[PDB]
């Protein structure tokens, strides 16, 4: 009987990549990708859109395949990829999304470093097909959040040496595509860690002077002095920014940060900015977060990111949401899986599904989870299901999605 | 609501072509081609594969597009293109084809001439989508039906002139793609007339020649020997070649022959080889071949190939099929309908399939060559549907193509 990715196989007869690492991401990342679109009930024709979307404008800037102990520029998207799916979960229903990090073999290879040029390359073809992707916000972030020339003359490799073993990956941009059924959204990422390496500034600081930048107005700004307040209160110098790329004014910018002290405490803490977000819907998702934390029983690492990296654990984050006519930050908490059992992750899910009236996605779940790791056994499997993110309104109800680790 | 094209407008959003010409290649030709994949019910996924595939495969080797006045290698495929439609109608279905010649712009501009590199650009690329593509009959035929570089060095110009002015391209080879619902299978056509001019062999010797070289044990013998009785006793000098690219043991051969005298009579006598075909079946199809020619007042032009090109007049052609274990020759007559107003074509077809008991095809044929070209008046058009292709068996039944031309 017709397999769940029929559309993967029907695809695979008619595509001609040009090259083998194209090629091997393509059978890789094609598979699941179809039936997240299939689980998703996007339409047959919306399906092979994104697909071949996936195959002509994503795979052509993944990166040399990084088969094992091949010397390539390596990211950590998915676990060890450039590359990684996430699927959210809501009442109205569900969306894939496929986060990456642009990337020519020239950064394997001496002729980049730190990876500037390819998410140029890669918005250059973006644009072509999706006319709503404004990069406006790309030309003006960039110099905030990212290694200028002159950064990278004052960097010195015992400094560099320090932010890698703490955080791997010399990655200065993330992109992401909402595969929403009513068009693509794109999402763009920057990481300052470098760039703070070099200058001495913190993360936060330099996040919230580029939002500033861009807000020339002051509409974002009592939101960012309630954050501020928190990160200085709670002594939280890293962060990162997120924005969507459309029309500056009516983008939402999200800033993100990673707590290694993976206790329900602290991320209680960090959910309420230390008591400051006093909103309904605030405080009815931070005790639907204690029932979900207390039923995974996710588990506390260590504070050394050494040995954290060791046993495979994630710390947690959260990112808080900005727009222009908002009132208040809205919070979204991104809790690991890792070292939890994919089957008691989905007891879990589906018993969240059924309680919040979503018994579509609750009588799935679990057999769609199976069909992504065809032949695999989830309860020996635990580094299959990552991170699943939370967030709440009265209106939508909650959110939720899942982001998947690449099987080994 | 849904448009028939929609497919096309899908693939659209997410196909990048590297240059302008495979860009109008794909909007010139891929509405048409999705209308005609819907209404031969081909599956969904069925329809996407054929679309991207020419996307993929076909458009990179359709050469630099023909825009009027524009000094490129020219073709006559579906009337001024280098590719070209047709459609199959059975009780079984119908099947849709696409014949091109491939091409590259090396070709109009003095860097090829005959253009005899790039079919075999194009073989290197199908071969590696369709795997039950077998060129082998492609090396064996080259030699003796197209033009080698020491017949090139005795040619000379006055006689290339006269056979351009009566044929007008230099056209070695084109290929064709029966887009089965159970695989493509490729078709090679090789003409043997530029060879002809400078050898001073005749392009039916020729075409029995390459033949009878695959032939080795001679099962296709007595079977050359009665076609070629006919030829000489109606004295006629040119043909050309067909072949399945297949295992050469188990392709089917079919020579075409163009003969400008464009009457019942003319027809009647090729369709028979002059008597010697004695079967039911080409009885049966005799019958039904002056009934069609009849009701479409199929139109005499003149025998000279200047003032019949003048008037936009075609010759009638048949081929004569040929496979291993066959017993008799088996006749297709090409019945020419430009200066034939596509209603009345319509009118007479959909009487055609009443009286054959395939009442399916007669119920769409009209709303289906009005959306093929959507908005045109089909009482004033003459010149889109071009020929009609007609051969019969007393088990499946009369089979009849339509080869369509692009509308002005
Ligand atoms: O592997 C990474 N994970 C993120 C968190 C994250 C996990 N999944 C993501 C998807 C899109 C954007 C960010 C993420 C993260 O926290 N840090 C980085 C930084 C640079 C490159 C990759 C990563
Ligand atoms: O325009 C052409 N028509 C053919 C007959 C024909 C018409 N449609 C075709 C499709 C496939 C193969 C042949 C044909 C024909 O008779 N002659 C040629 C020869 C070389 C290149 C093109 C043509
Ligand atoms: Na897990
Ligand atoms: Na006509």
């Amino acid at each position: 009987p017709i397999p769940k990715d029929i559309a993967y196989h029907t695809l695979t007869k008619a595509l001609l990549f040009p090259d083998i690492d194209q090629y091997q991401h393509w059978h890789h990342v094609a598979p699941m990708l179809a039936k997240m679109l299939v689980d998703g009930k996007y339409s047959i024709h919306q399906q092979y859109e994104y697909l071949c979307l996936f195959a002509q404008l994503v795979a052509p800037v993944l990166g040399p395949y990084p088969s094992p102990g091949r010397d390539v520029y390596r990211c950590t998207l998915g676990g060890n990829m450039t590359v990684e799916l996430s699927q959210n979960f809501q009442r109205s229903g569900s969306t894939t999304r496929i986060a990456f990090e642009p990337v020519r073999y020239q950064a394997s290879v001496g002729h980049d470093r730190f990876n500037r040029t390819s998410v140029n390359a890669f918005f250059s073809q973006l644009q072509l097909l999706v006319k709503s992707v404004n990069i406006e916000l790309h030309h003006l972030l960039s110099e905030h959040l990212t290694l200028t020339a002159k950064d990278e003359r004052n960097l010195n490799e015992e400094q560099l040496t320090k932010y890698l073993t703490n955080f791997q990956v010399k990655t200065q941009y993330v992109v992401a595509l909402d595969l929403r059924k009513t068009g693509i959204v794109a999402k763009e990422y920057f990481f300052p860690g470098i760039k703070c390496a070099a200058t001495g500034q913190t993360g936060s600081n330099a996040c919230f002077g580029a939002i500033r930048a861009v807000d020339k107005d002051g509409h974002l700004d009592s939101l960012c002095q309630l954050i501020e307040a928190h990160f200085q209160q709670s002594k939280i110098d890293d962060a990162f920014l997120c924005c969507d790329l459309v029309d500056p004014a009516h983008t939402r910018f999200k800033v993100y940060i990673a707590d290694p002290l993976v206790t329900l405490a602290r991320a209680e803490e960090h959910w309420t900015l230390g008591g400051r977000l006093t909103d309904e819907d605030a405080a009815v998702g931070l005790e639907i977060i204690r029932g979900l934390w207390s039923e995974l029983g996710i588990i506390q690492g260590p504070l050394e990111p050494s040995a954290m990296m060791e046993k495979g654990l994630l710390p947690i984050m959260l990112n808080y949401e900005m727009k222009a006519g908002q009132r208040l930050p809205k919070p979204k908490l991104y809790m690991p899986l890792t070292g939890i059992p994919e089957t008691k992750i989905a007891r879990i899910m589906t018993a969240f599904f059924q309680r919040h009236d979503m018994p579509e996605q609750a009588e799935v779940f679990m057999e769609n989870l199976q069909a992504y790791y065809e032949g695999k056994n989830l309860e020996e499997a635990t580094r299959y299901q990552a991170w699943l993110s939370f967030a709440y309104t009265k209106e939508k109800g909650p959110y939720l999605s899942i982001y998947y680790f690449w099987p080994e």
